[PDB]
DNA sequence: GTGTCACCGCGTCTATACG
DNA sequence: GTATAGACGCGGTGACAC
């Protein structure tokens, strides 16, 4: 339980006490400042590998599941994440997912227990 | 030098706290 | 019912691992 604050004309920023990275959102400093600390584990619910954070586990559960909830909608071609679905659509289809329009869909997460999005 | 993926702003979910 | 906290899912780019 530490940090500390840095204000540039307004904007306040959040300085990691450890390493010195700097961040907009108390919440993205504590969500990262666990690599240092470990108080929080999230353990791999497949092996027994721990994850210092939620999100490091969950595409790494994803990954053992095979579960592949990203969708290009041009071809119906299938994926296991925005990167590998992105390179496809930019390689294959010459767009980009990112510009203006919905080239894929997320499908909701199946295979696994987490959190649903009600706009998914 | 540069293509890949770790990182973080952002937003939306769930939980506690009302009165 | 709204308010505010805490957690973390998601995009997608630019820092940095190769
Ligand atoms: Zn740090
Ligand atoms: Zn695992
Ligand atoms: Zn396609």
């Amino acid at each position: 339980d530490d940090h500390y604050e840095l204000i540039v004309d307004g904007r306040v920023y959040y300085i990691c006490i450890v390493c010195k990275r700097s961040y907009v959102c108390l919440t993205s400093l504590r969500r990262h400042f666990n690599i240092h600390s470990w108080e929080k584990k999230y353990p791999c619910r497949y092996c027994e590998k721990v994850f210092p954070l939620a999100e490091y586990r969950t595409k790494h559960e994803i990954h053992h599941t095979g579960e592949r909830r990203y969708q290009c909608l041009a071809c119906g071609k299938s994926f296991i994440n925005y990167q590998f679905m992105s390179s496809h659509i930019k390689s294959v289809h010459s767009q980009d997912p990112s510009g203006d329009s919905k080239l894929y869909r997320l499908h909701p997460c199946r295979s696994l227990q987490i959190r649903q999005y009600a706009y998914l």
